[PDB]
């Protein structure tokens, strides 16, 4: 139940092997994430300062509870 | 006219003051690049490695002279 990476469709697309398993492309831990209770505003700005665009959103044990996309907004 | 960076879309979309020059957000060099000469399967490999969009191309003294896209193929 913990968190241990993303993976999203530019790293499918810069990928050719489809028989892969998750592990060899998605981005590692520790990700770019937030904690609960985290604005708006904070999550927006964590968004624009590291050039993603989605924010996993984990509680106090690092169990992942919510995503926030900037396409949202 | 020697490379010092690139600036994209994603960079411009994260800065919200509008009156800021382009040093301040660019990503700076060292950029991932290619020679002059580079094949299109080099070129489109780099760019699935690195997961970006677009490669300068630069000659043997560093100078810019074409620039290879992921959109054109
Ligand atoms: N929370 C995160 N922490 C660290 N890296 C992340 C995070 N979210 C995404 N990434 C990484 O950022 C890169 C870009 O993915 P992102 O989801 O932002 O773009 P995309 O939706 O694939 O883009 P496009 O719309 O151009 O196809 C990928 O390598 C992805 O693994
Ligand atoms: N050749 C490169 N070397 C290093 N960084 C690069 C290079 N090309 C782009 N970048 C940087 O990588 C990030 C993504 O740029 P890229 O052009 O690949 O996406 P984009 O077109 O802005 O994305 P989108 O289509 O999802 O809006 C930006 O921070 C950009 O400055
Ligand atoms: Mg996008
Ligand atoms: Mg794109």
């Amino acid at each position: 139940g913990e968190l241990v990476g993303i993976i999203t469709n530019r790293d499918m697309r810069f990928e050719v092997d489809q028989s892969k398993p998750v592990s060899e492309v998605m981005t590692k831990a520790p990700l770019i994430t937030a904690k609960e209770g985290v604005s708006a505003e904070a999550a927006l700005g964590l968004l624009r300062r590291h050039k993603i665009e989605k924010l996993p959103i984990v509680d106090g044990h690092g169990k992942l509870t919510g995503l926030i996309t900037v396409k949202d907004f």
